[PDB]
């Protein structure tokens, strides 16, 4: 077993195989089978270019031969930081057949974050593009080497310059070592705050299972045309059901150069995408655009919004604005993924974050002392299942703090189970606002503010206060001409918003700092108000 990997228990694992959750097939097996089954069907679409499943299968084998020849071995970690391009697919599946382990970095990561990844994972290779969205990644690669000379295999999809051109790593296919579905297939990146970023070992079995249950819940099939709008390396646009869930269902993937409507809308009309995924901030952007920018988006059947809670005040609009069904997705790269069903009532789709996609997903809402909080009550979320990890990669410390003795992962979210099984997210524990004895949920205030005519978006965060411990500062994005702070505080007051919840402070900005996948980084906003405060 990979060093640093925590196995599932013998009983559970055995039960996961008996109940057919772990199908004993690898990603290499998946692509082989799909290529043999689907042959010339278009698997990936990027611009004016296309790649049939059979073509992917082949390019993957050739790329594997080249990698092996270059020196990459089974169990070797490779840092993969590519944009939404075709190469990404052939690269990971090639690594999959070599038993080599990818480390899914995002195109928004820089020297500090990549160096950590390569160091920590002891990467034997670094795969990047020559340039994307105006950023030169080879220059970033040089910065990495100076700070990490040991790193000797920088592969580049594009103009390699002094590096190793990924395109010449394609050669005559060879026999590769055995790859067990029980082996760790790759390392993901957690999505909390702070930055460190823990790595997440995911096996062929548990991840392929997540894909399967995702396809069934999101109704993917050969007719599915999924638009990859979010950086597809993130767990969400990658498997919930993501680009891979689409491969699994034999559907068709459309690669968008950017999450922007400017790039997405034309592609939705042209390639007739039936589904795509967004995060809250981006959904707002799209909803505005869907109004003052008329183009055919009618083929759209399912719009997914997740990564962070999509406040009901905005969620309610999706149906009217887009003419399709909204689907909230509340998943995590550590495992558990909740979806609103495409079936259930609008009320549910608009007011909940869904329920576990697997009958074998478990949940324990607890209080500050680890007591099964009273049904319906709010509390800390813990989950356990067929595709939720038992330990982060090489991290004894954080693992004690993150997993209970019974194997329950501490998601770090604060939620309340609906008396059926659905979850209604309140917000991350870290984003809770401890204001003078009170526990303030930011999203509640934000959802209210989203109902104001002059508000495009709103993100409330905490600021230090020697008296109350913490205070609240809400960052607002104007729908044009910034309203007066007092005007918003009045708005909330008239809505019946509890006094202690009203934002102590208000800040206007043209946008919010973001995480790699594109959600709002409340750790940055906190740092913003913090810094700004000590200015006086």
């Amino acid at each position: 077993m990979l060093k640093g990997f925590t196995p599932w228990p013998d009983e559970l694992a055995e039960t996961y195989r008996k109940n057919g959750c772990w199908a004993g097939e690898t990603f290499g097996d998946l692509l082989r089978d799909r290529a043999a089954k689907y042959g010339d069907r278009i698997a990936i679409t990027c611009g004016n270019t296309h790649w049939s499943y059979r073509e992917l299968d082949t390019r993957a084998d050739r790329l594997a031969a080249g990698f092996q020849k270059l020196g990459i071995q089974q169990k070797d970690r490779v840092v993969v930081q590519l944009p939404n391009i075709k190469e990404f697919f052939e690269v990971i599946f090639a690594l999959f057949r070599l038993g080599a382990l990818p480390v899914f970095a995002l195109p928004s990561h820089r020297s500090s974050e990549i160096t950590y990844f390569c160091e920590f994972a002891e990467a034997a290779a670094y795969i990047i593009p020559d340039a994307y969205s105006g950023f030169d990644y080879r220059s970033l690669a040089r910065q990495v080497q100076s700070k990490l000379p040991t790193l000797k295999n920088i592969i580049v999809a594009g103009e390699a310059e002094e590096f190793l051109p990924l395109e010449d790593l394609h050669t005559e296919p060879v026999k590769l070592p055995e790859v067990k579905s029980s082996d760790v297939a790759f390392l993901q990146l957690s999505g909390g705050s702070t930055g460190l970023s823990k790595l997440i070992p995911r096996t062929h079995d548990d991840y392929i299972y997540s894909l399967k249950r995702s396809v069934e819940v999101c109704w993917l099939d050969h007719s599915t045309v999924y638009l990859a709008a979010l950086p597809m390396a993130h767990n969400y646009p990658l498997s919930s059901p993501g680009v891979l869930g689409v491969l699994y269902a034999g559907g068709r993937v459309v690669l968008s150069p950017s999450p922007s409507p400017d790039d997405a809308f034309p592609l939705i009309e042209r390639e007739k995408v039936t589904i795509t995924a967004l995060v809250p901030p981006l959904a707002m952007v799209w909803m505005d655009a869907a109004s003052s920018r008329r183009d055919d988006l009618s083929s759209l059947q399912v719009l997914q919004v997740g990564g962070a809670k999509f406040s009901a005040e905005a969620a309610r609009r999706v149906k009217a604005v887009f003419g399709c069904t909204l689907q909230q997705v509340f998943g995590m790269a550590e495992g558990l993924v909740n979806y609103t069903r495409l079936d259930d009532p609008e009320e549910i789709i608009v007011n909940t974050q869904g329920k576990p996609m697997s009958p074998y997903d478990e949940s324990r809402v607890w209080d500050d002392h680890d007591r099964d909080v009273k049904p319906g009550e709010t509390g800390h979320l813990l989950t356990r299942g067929p595709y939720t990890i038992r330990g982060y990669y090489k991290a004894e410390e954080h693992n004690a703090a993150s997993f209970t003795e019974d194997g329950f992962y501490r998601t770090g979210d604060i939620v309340r189970l609906t008396r059926d099984g659905y979850i209604v997210v309140e917000g991350r524990a870290k984003d809770q606002i401890n204001r003078g004895g009170e526990k303030v949920a930011a999203e509640e205030v934000e959802n209210h503010l989203l109902a104001h005519p002059a508000v495009h978006d709103a993100a409330m965060v905490s600021m230090p206060d020697q008296f109350l411990g913490e205070r609240s500062c809400v960052f607002i994005i104007p729908r044009d001409e910034a309203p007066k702070a007092a005007e918003l505080k009045a708005f909330l007051r008239e809505r019946g918003l509890a006094a202690y919840k009203i934002p102590d402070r208000v800040e206007f900005v043209e946008s919010f700092p973001q995480t790699g996948v594109g959600k709002v980084s409340k750790k940055a906003l906190r740092e913003a108000i913090s810094e700004k405060l000590l200015a006086g």
